[PDB]
């Protein structure tokens, strides 16, 4: 295969680059302001980095953050966004885990870095005082192996490793085949970057399909979600069935904006389903995993059922295994639910033998049990 580099890669898509990308606090930054920060900010990680090297981002939702994580990519560095109210003890397990050379926290608290106060646009994190200004026309990429790790997801908390090929493989599946995102198309998700389903919500899929996405380095109350629906009114809304829970009594601000609406982390419950059915609104109810980059299995938009995770996404593979180990054939008859396809992930980064053995064959074994009905549509059972 051909080396090359997951951000590189993403600028090279064709879309406008006068187009929005990331929206902030009312502000907003297009395609060319952040790769223009991009590059001059690898400029200075180049200087501390070697590549190879991991990083660990603590730090609440913004367009820094999503820059700072594209900017170690195209050093080489291999970068993960944690929960910034992480415990002490837990952040430092991670830091160990992925043996990380930088770890980079909001104000006030391996080398450590902070963000500045004031929650600014752009943010250097003091890479100007440590290294020196940046170069003004950077291009070094560091290109590898498309198979080989690009960063990690944390989800005790493992270290899953994604690479250039796997992720470009998720975008495609959902972002693409799913949701046909249109350039243009405005984006919100509920869910932060340091959950695989946020980081793809939010991170990749405005540069993978010329989208933009809205972040918030506040937490989601229900009454702060109502706010940003109305102020940024996005065409596609990235929940949960708890949020959509919650936005019950305002329907009417709900479906004035939102006309693609996704759940994933849980089961849509058939109620839910069929009171926002009621509104004139189809929640689309997907079943994705860290080990598997984003949604693998979903109900696909204006198809969706009540009580139903819907097909397996164009690529991937979808099995069913019983107690003994043996694949299930027949319809409505429950086993552990084993998947491989585009997103799938090369393993965990730092695991024992039988962390590992969760990807033994070439399959993810999810640990949801899992029935199919007759027209192939599958159904979450619980756990094993
Ligand atoms: N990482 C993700 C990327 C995209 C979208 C979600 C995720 C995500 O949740 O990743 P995690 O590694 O934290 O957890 C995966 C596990 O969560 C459960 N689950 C998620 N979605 C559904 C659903 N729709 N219906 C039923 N169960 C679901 C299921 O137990 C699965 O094994």
């Amino acid at each position: 295969s051909t080396l090359a580099n997951l951000t590189e890669v993403l600028f090279r898509l064709d879309f406008d680059p006068d187009t929005a990308v990331y929206h902030y606090r009312g502000q907003t930054l297009s395609r060319l302001q952040c790769r223009t920060y991009i590059l001059s900010q690898a400029s200075q990680l180049a200087r501390l980095l070697k590549p190879g090297d991991r990083v660990v981002l603590a730090l609440n939702d913004s367009p820094s953050l999503a820059c700072l994580f594209l900017a170690c990519i195209a050093v080489g560095a291999i970068p993960a966004v944690i929960n910034p109210k992480s415990r002490e003890q837990a952040l430092a397990d991670i830091a160990a885990d992925c043996q990380a050379s930088l770890v980079v926290r909001e104000a006030d608290a391996p080398l450590t870095l902070r963000a500045a106060a004031g929650r600014p646009l752009l943010d250097d994190f003091s890479l100007d005082a440590l290294v020196g200004p940046a170069d003004l026309d950077w291009s070094a990429f560091h290109r590898q192996d498309p198979a080989a790790a690009c960063f990690l997801q944390y989800t005790a908390p493992k270290g899953v490793m994604h690479s250039l090929r796997n992720t470009l493989g998720f975008c495609r599946a959902f972002a693409t085949e799913l949701l046909a995102l249109q350039a243009g198309d405005r984006l919100y998700s509920i869910p932060k970057m340091f959950f695989g389903y946020g980081m793809g919500n939010s991170l990749f899929f405005p540069w993978f399909s010329g989208a933009s996405a809205l972040l918030d380095d506040t937490w989601p109350s229900p009454e702060r979600v109502l706010e940003n629906l109305v102020a940024f009114r996005p065409r596609v809304l990235f929940g949960v069935p708890a949020i959509y829970a919650s936005l019950r009594p305002q329907a009417r601000e709900l479906l004035s904006s939102v006309r693609l609406a996704f759940s994933a982390g849980s089961p849509l419950p058939r109620g839910e389903f069929e009171f926002w059915a009621a509104h004139g609104l189809e929640i689309c109810d997907g079943i994705g995993a860290t080990e598997v980059g984003h949604v693998f299995l979903a109900n696909r938009p204006g198809q969706a059922r009540a009580d139903s995770t819907g097909l397996p996404l164009p690529g991937y593979e979808c099995r069913l295994v019983d107690r003994e180990g043996h694949t299930i054939e027949e319809a409505g008859r429950q086993g552990v639910l084993l998947v491989r396809g585009p997103g799938l992930s090369p393993g965990y980064w730092r695991a024992s033998e039988e962390q590992q053995a969760r990807f033994a064959g070439g399959w993810y074994r999810t640990g949801d049990l899992f029935e199919r009905d007759e027209s192939g549509a599958y159904r979450h059972c619980g756990r094993e």
